[PDB]
């Protein structure tokens, strides 16, 4: 189904990342991992499927790296047919007690790398005559929160830059779309978690504000929505922020 | 995966609500169609999936019909799991010269048939401790244009409607969400276009980018995949499908 | 500066349409006043800006009556020439146990009444090519709160309408747009905090309660806020907004 | 309505940032301007309106220069009441064509600047317990256009910075907006029109206006100014994270 296809999916080594990575993998899709730490759990995850893997691990806050990335992509599997850009980073601080270093760590991971990520993709995906970009923004790429100045102004670009790609590539086979998850259980959120107390009620009191539904989405949920995304339902699904996120914004 | 539920797609004899109700079909679902004239084609459409189907007449403009197709439903299936809500009717008119009957009936069937169908299937899917609730709204849910006062009017109502729902439901297996469809390819859009191709730029080159409609079953299989487990913290929300209309 | 203009505004005998109301009286329109009760207080609070106010009593879930109330205003003004439908009217209860009679009130006053006074003024702002329609719908035009089906649907419907006519309007001088407050001070809100007060229990602290789940400043939008934004509207420099809904609402929206 | 405010506004040497700070000068706030070129014309318009004025040349891609813009507002007046980020740059070509140079120069001033303007202001405004910022975004921070996909995303991250300063400052008499314009009539969008060599003025501005803003007219820079004021008033006071546009109808579409 999406076999002869060659997923790229950013910051996959684990969480959201890989849950995607992992769903593209049995559809069909070989894989190009991005991350840190050992690559090796996660390229035997994928292989589990009857498909070939890779992984580089770009630091995708530099440029050059994002290009050897891409360069790698092109040399072993003659490109990239889905891009997911997924990485992410945060910190949570008032505006004015904002590290300045944080402010432009997350704009170059959060934003500029999927500009970077994109425009190096496109090229192939329009001269193969099919494509599909999938940015994991945030439901802060719609609303804000207190204290994540630079997140949400980062995933708020990431909404707008998806609507300029989805305008310019309408009239071919490549789309653009945005998917804005609330809440995820991750690898991080779970460690939270573990780190006295019980783990309700650290689940319900990270929730309960903001996510009326008091339930996390999962990694394989948001995998199953990209490969929606990818199928032909999903063709004229053009410049969409599409959000998953147990009511948060709904109110 | 759907083998054992039951939908009801309203507006479900022909174009969008056959597509949607074609594509529950192949998956498993029992189905209750709805809509005006002969139900013969539409539900051949159907059973030759493999499946149980029946219909209902029910104009949903008048609440006591929409009460009798939810008790043609719970009596021919015993409940709804799924609902679609899914008919709609346009008159076009600038505002000031747009007829007050016209509005009242764009009101009815667009955004007070939606109230009425989620009221009647909510305590059900409630009971049965799931369901999924799925308004058809529009683009013009989220957007305006120019002649279409009532319609972006229900539409809008509708995508607020959704929202209303999916928060009542959040700490539920229930969801409710709408989808906001731009150009598709209608019966009623096909005997407009009637080269074709210059026909249908004409109609979609201001409002949508892709210069291409979307179909009744890339609508189904958004459906289908809103009810899947995938769907199930998807609430409140109003998935534009449209070829980059809100894009711009 | 909105001397020679008339306002015509809906629910304006008492609370936001009333505080509507008296800020375009203090900039000089004469004002059409409606709505229920005693309108002797609402027309002596106009009068004093040495401005002309006359009251229509029109059931605005009444066509006939609506028609009615604009005729008045053409008599008495020759028409007119900023419109701010404003009438609310709320139920809460969930969707399942809404009343079916709520929901058509509800759709009737809050969404049907602002396509009617839409459609009686807007020839006679075509014609004289000077026009604002000024729609005071809600946050609930933009989000959902449980409890809520037809408000909700109603108010998101006064913000679709908004951008038809606006899209309609855009190449004459006549404009509309929405208004989209949060919890704003009426006596009815007046009455809840008092109501908590009466219990042994500090007003600030009942306040706070009412509004921390919604809106994060903890403080009220006023009827003059709105006032204000709706003079603002009806200047030149809101001559270019067309088909907006703008929000005030102590930051509801912005998360 | 302003005096004894201070209002500094940046990029507004010319176009939309000067008409926004001759209205807030005729409102009667002191005024600091900013911006590239010769600052004596925006200087003798704020003149003209009686109150005290001073130019800083920043280059607010720089930010130590930003930081200087700000200890000058603090040397000179004793600091800003009313923030207006305003300064704006723009590149047009498909994204997979985009100058990486040019990519980061409009993030930088168009986004990040606005970052850097609203930690500087907004710590002397809480100490005074009084203060506006007004982001001057765009319609580009609330849909897309091709050809701008750098302008779009910075805008479109002004949108979202201004909805965590909102919230952030939610609980005092700070407070923190954007406005989002559509096509705007700037000295230089005169230039394009009339370069148009043997044309129609009036249906040059049709043919650029026509398919973005039914209105097919103009804001002026004098109609934003009006607004800022209108948010620095006491019926702005729970305005709070809002991106309010002034569009002749692009967003309504």
């Amino acid at each position: 189904t999406l076999k002869g296809k060659t997923a790229l999916v950013t910051g996959s080594t684990s969480g959201i990342g890989l849950g995607i990575a992992q769903v593209l993998a049995r559809a069909g899709a070989n894989i190009v991992l991005n991350g840190f730490g050992d690559p090796a759990p996660a390229l035997a995850e994928i292989a589990r499927h009857g498909v070939k893997a890779v992984h580089h691990p770009a630091d995708l806050s530099d440029v050059a790296q994002i290009e050897a990335l891409f360069a790698l992509a092109e040399r072993e599997f003659g490109g990239v047919d889905i891009l997911v850009n997924n990485a992410g980073i945060q910190h949570v601080a008032p505006v004015e007690q904002f590290p300045l270093e944080s402010w432009d760590k997350i704009i170059a991971l959060n934003l500029s790398a999927v500009f970077h990520g994109t425009r190096l993709a496109l090229p192939g995906m329009r001269a193969r005559n099919w494509g599909r970009i999938i940015n994991i923004a945030s439901v802060h790429g719609l609303v804000g929160s207190t204290g994540k100045a630079a997140y949400v102004a980062a995933k708020h670009g990431v909404v707008g830059l998806t609507k300029v790609v989805g305008l310019e590539t309408a009239t071919s086979n490549v789309t653009c779309n945005a998917i804005c998850p609330g809440w995820v259980l991750t690898p991080l959120v779970q460690k939270q978690i573990d780190d006295g107390g019980d783990p309700l009620q650290a689940q319900h009191d990270l929730l309960a504000e903001k996510q009326p539904s008091l339930a996390f989405v999962t990694p394989e949920h948001l995998g199953e929505l990209v490969l929606f995304l990818c199928s032909e339902a999903g063709s004229q699904v053009r410049g969409a922020a599409w959000n998953v996120d147990g009511g948060w914004l709904a109110q």
